């Protein structure tokens, strides 16, 4: 029926929040970073679908849980995700030693009393 | 050997430094983390370090050839990590301030000046 394809339409993006989650918790991002143009190509589809005539509050309720665990899954990929962007901008930081090391290159770059055998 | 170790000490800058980069061209950052401490200890630890009295120009020359060696290995190990940052940003989503901002700066660099 239009209806358990309604919800099984849920049931399938609810599963693929759930798989990158994954993608993260584990260390793929190479990965998670394909996966995710499509995870959000697939909501999108999903959402100009048509509600099928007989939904009922028990099949409202069902899907909204789907919906829930998807916002859920999002908010702790969001988090993950943060934190990598985090110690990522933690390296470029230190090593403004390009500055150190432009010094260090210029100064020796131009000596002047310098010999040569 | 005053003047070896200087040289020697570079060479070896240079080299950990084309390590470092490799490593994230390959994308194992989880290493680069770990060696990063120690990378920017030796580097530091060369600086600190006094330049010796008899310097040739091929002295001079070479170990300025692994300064910018390393100092090149660098710029381009900032743009692949810069790039990282870049595309995770993407995902993450830009806050409201974020946009704000950014649609200024780009709204000023995009300026076309005329006085």
């Amino acid at each position: 029926t239009s209806t358990v394809e309604f919800i099984n339409r849920w049931q399938r993006i609810a599963l693929l929040s759930q798989s990158l989650l994954e993608l993260a918790q584990r260390g793929e991002w190479d990965l998670l970073l394909q996966q995710e143009v499509s995870y959000l190509q697939s909501i999108e589809t999903v959402m100009e679908k048509q509600t099928p005539p007989g939904i009922t509050r028990s099949i409202q309720d069902m899907v909204a849980g789907y919906i829930k665990q998807t916002l859920d899954n999002e908010q702790l990929l969001k988090g993950l995700l943060q934190q990598r962007l985090d110690e990522l901008s933690s390296l470029i930081g230190q090593s403004t030693r390009q500055k150190s090391l432009n010094n260090a290159y210029g100064r020796l770059s131009g000596m002047l009393l310098v010999p040569d055998a």
